[PDB]
């Protein structure tokens, strides 16, 4: 998967005690982390039935593919849209399976740069928008989320367990990706 | 309910589009302003069993009554935790009986602030911890959704809707609290 860059990331500049809080803040247990890797064994191959779903040539997307597109122009690139919706099929296995540790810490900070101006188009050598505004990370965390649940509806509460620690994971992310853009002493 | 002023607050630097297509990309729809105004004729008794979950001198909120304290001493200010949860009180029906316009919009822009170094604690005139990061109140998102779900039970697809437009209203508040957290250019 070109771009994919687990176990390849800078040691992002929050602590672990600082992320440890924030993955307290969700409450994120080790109940959810059990929840979560049941998702992972649920979701795994229904990858590509989630993709079509967020992104694609041939997927879907709404309005948001705009941030996929030439700004100048307006055209949404496909190698940019294939080589992301790859780096997200993996990501969504990331979320289930991989434990929240500093790499995986370090990771999702190198998603919110990929967001962010410092590094949008970069993975992918694209010339695209160059930054995602702040609010539509933080707005995707609804959209993002819902969509899984009926997904994990496959062979109550593991359904539940296994939403709300997706929930919990998406909602974590987004608040380590918002330092980038958040005012130094703001975030 | 002193401090509270929706209805009375200044016009948030977000425009009316930009607040429009916020509250599509957290996709709150009609269906949801029903679910939403729906679930108020289901909270609208329950605040106060509401309440003493998320704030009050009664209630606990772990490291989150240190941004209710006093930075130099880490004491709790009761006057603070008083005057804020009858306004968290009263923004939990605001959250589901009043219209999304731009005289939400702004209170919503006005409570951002408060957790902001803007405003916090000038409202209650308290000395207290100057700022909110806004890694917890992303990070907050997940536990005031989900401390929902059991109350909207009583008076399936009702409870999911107004549970879901609720984790909207919840999300898309945070997106407009964001701003004054954000750099310039990147909200």
């Amino acid at each position: 998967i070109p771009g994919y860059d687990y176990g390849r990331v800078e040691k992002s500049p929050i602590t672990d005690l600082e992320f440890d809080l924030l993955k307290k803040t969700v409450m994120l247990g080790e109940k959810d982390v059990m929840y979560l890797k049941k998702a992972g064994d649920v979701l795994k191959d229904q990858v590509d039935e989630i993709l079509d779903l967020l992104v694609g040539w041939r997927a879907s997307n709404e309005h948001l593919i705009y941030y996929f597109s030439n700004p100048d122009t307006g055209e949404p690139i496909k190698e940019y849209l294939e080589r992301v919706r790859a780096r997200f099929g993996a990501w969504i296995l990331d979320t289930t399976s991989r434990d929240y540790n500093r790499e995986w810490l370090d990771y999702q900070y190198e998603v919110g740069l990929r967001h962010h101006r410092s590094k949008k188009g970069v993975t992918d050598g694209v010339r695209t928008v160059p930054h995602i505004p702040l609010r539509y990370l933080i707005a995707q965390i609804y959209p993002l989320t819902a969509t899984i649940k009926p997904f994990l509806a496959k062979k109550p509460e593991d359904i539940e367990g296994m939403y709300n620690a997706w929930f919990k994971s998406v909602v974590l992310q987004v608040a380590i990706w918002s330092h980038p853009y958040t005012k130094e002493n703001d975030w």
